[PDB]
């Protein structure tokens, strides 16, 4: 199993691409821009990082993970001077489809089923598995980092952003972080709100209460709940591993999971004014778990 190493280009990227000023993101450590291949017109995205030890680590680890069908692909990396500062410029496959939960929030029908949730979870679990197998922990798995290739309902989900990723030899438990994220995302996919604690809106979870409230959880099986409790286990020493997760009947036979109708889409709309807080709660939480 032998892969090629990263070969950073030094020529000006503007020899190869038309670079616009429209900012497709204010990501973890750079900004993402819209660009076009000069000779093919084909669309791509560009991540700019000021060159430095962290930026070199993100790029390297992202390069190792690139060929995974559920991680955003790296096309090339340039080292250039950009507006007076030294940069790593990363050209990436273009990810048009929007973020994971915007798509679901926007479903016309409010017709999201448990089986769809399963299939999505399988996609994210494959990315984590690719990484964990080569001893990388992503450590930033969360909503804004999960994007679809295009707007086609047949679009592929891709994990992005290696700004917190690290190598994990000697340090197994660094991976638990990613598992906890799977649990949170799974939980949100099933009901439309995070399993978190805390004005004009419904309170989804009272402080300290049983974690699966009846209105939204009553038709979800105990089996699925056990799987969630395993992913959310407080102690990293007891939390489910990516191997156990990918061997679970609910993930393994995702396409034979019941099509139970879910509240998710409807809850995401009603609670939309709270989304940013949900993302913020998750981001802070991650800062203390990684
Ligand atoms: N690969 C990507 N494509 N788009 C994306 C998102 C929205 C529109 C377009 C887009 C849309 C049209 C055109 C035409 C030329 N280029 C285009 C790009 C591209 C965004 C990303 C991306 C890349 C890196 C990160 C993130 C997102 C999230 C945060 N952290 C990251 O590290
Ligand atoms: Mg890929």
């Amino acid at each position: 199993h032998v892969k090629s190493g990263l070969q950073i280009k030094k020529n000006a990227i503007i020899d190869d691409y038309k670079v616009t000023s429209q900012v497709l993101g204010l990501g973890i450590n750079g900004k993402v821009l819209q660009i076009f291949n000069k000779r093919t017109q084909e669309k791509f995205a560009l991540k700019m990082l000021q060159d430095c030890p962290k930026a070199r680590r993100e790029v390297e680890l992202h390069w190792r993970a690139s060929q995974c069908p559920h991680i955003v692909r790296i096309v090339d990396v340039y080292e250039n001077l950009y507006a007076g500062r030294k940069c790593l410029l990363i050209v990436m496959e273009c990810l048009d489809g929007g973020e994971l939960f915007s798509r679901i929030q926007d479903r016309g029908d409010q017709a999201f089923t448990e089986r769809e949730a399963s299939e999505i979870m399988k996609s994210i679990g494959e990315a984590i598995q690719y990484l964990h197998s080569i001893n990388i922990a992503h450590r930033d798995v969360k909503p804004e980092n999960l994007l679809y290739t295009s707007k086609r309902p047949n679009a592929i989900l891709k994990l992005t952003d290696f700004g917190f990723a690290k190598e994990t030899t000697g340090e197994k438990y660094d991976k638990s972080c990613d598992m906890w994220s799977l649990g949170v995302i799974m939980y949100i996919l099933l009901c439309g709100y995070p399993p978190f604690y805390s004005p004009g809106m419904k309170t989804r979870i009272r402080m300290g209460q049983y974690e699966f409230p009846n209105p939204e959880w009553s038709e979800v099986s105990e089996e699925v709940k056990m799987l969630i409790r395993n992913l959310l286990k407080t102690e990293p020493t007891q939390r489910m591993t990516i191997t156990e997760f990918m061997n679970h009947p609910w993930i393994m036979q995702s396409t034979k999971v019941p099509q139970t109708p879910l509240h998710t889409s409807r809850v995401l709309k009603e609670d939309k004014e709270r989304w940013e807080d949900v993302k913020e709660e998750m981001t802070s939480a991650l800062a203390t778990m990684r």
